[PDB]
DNA sequence: TTTATAGCTAGCTATAA
DNA sequence: TTTATAGCTAGCTATA
């Protein structure tokens, strides 16, 4: 999943940083690079019940 | 899900190790540790299609 | 609220038995 | 194969 899809899901950026439990200024860097590390994906699928799929499920699930 | 399940689930060490992307050395420290960090449980989940629960998807699903 | 970025350390990899 | 741990930096937090 995008930053952005993420900052949709939660409703803004503070709401995303408390939804999957870093600071606002990593949700904000995420934005920037319009990238989420890897592993954070993984975590963030698995903490909103895959709500949210990382690209490795996509890709995996044939987009 | 506890390092012991991870090896299970793979065969052996090395296998585990290649089947999650990290070194064997990494794989010994969560068996030491007798815990996989919580990110890389995560990880694990989603690269095995859930055939794998993190602890925190085991506890939700309880 | 958002940007810019210094500064830290968890959790790896590398190594040496 | 496994232990013990040094060496290291991605990806955060803390800040300004």
């Amino acid at each position: 999943m995008k930053p952005e899809e993420l900052v949709r899901h939660f409703g803004d950026v503070e709401k995303a940083a408390v939804g999957v439990g870093v600071t606002p200024g990593a949700v904000y860097q995420w934005l920037q690079a319009g990238e989420i590390p890897p592993l954070r994906q993984s975590d963030i699928e698995v903490r909103t019940a895959y709500k949210l799929k990382s690209d490795f499920t996509s890709q995996r699930m044939g987009k």
